[PDB]
């Protein structure tokens, strides 16, 4: 399929790091924090990923301090309608368990 050229990337311990992809560009860093509501996010977490240019690429990514709350929020929050799009949230992670 498409060749993507790679150099080297490895995982890492520490808390779980969720992908959110599939976002509008009227995503906002206020909509995100109001998004995850409810669940404890870890401050300067949230990471909005842009392209060559600086526009918004409709990437983020979080991290959460223990696994059960980003498994529980991305499950809870999967497939959610965010402005005129939906959201999609997969967990950093696995599928192997450590």
């Amino acid at each position: 399929g498409s060749s993507g050229s790679s150099g080297a990337s490895s995982g890492k311990p520490g808390p779980t790091i969720i992908k959110v992809q599939n976002m509008p560009f009227t995503v906002s860093i206020d909509e995100i924090l109001d998004f995850f509501y409810g669940y404890q996010v870890i401050p300067g977490s949230v990471c909005l990923k842009y392209n060559e240019k600086g526009m918004p690429t409709g990437e983020a990514m979080v991290a959460f301090e223990s696994r059960d709350e980003a498994t529980a929020a991305v499950i809870d929050l999967n497939d959610r309608p965010i402005g005129s799009r939906k959201v999609k949230l997969v967990l950093g992670s696995g599928p192997s368990s450590g």
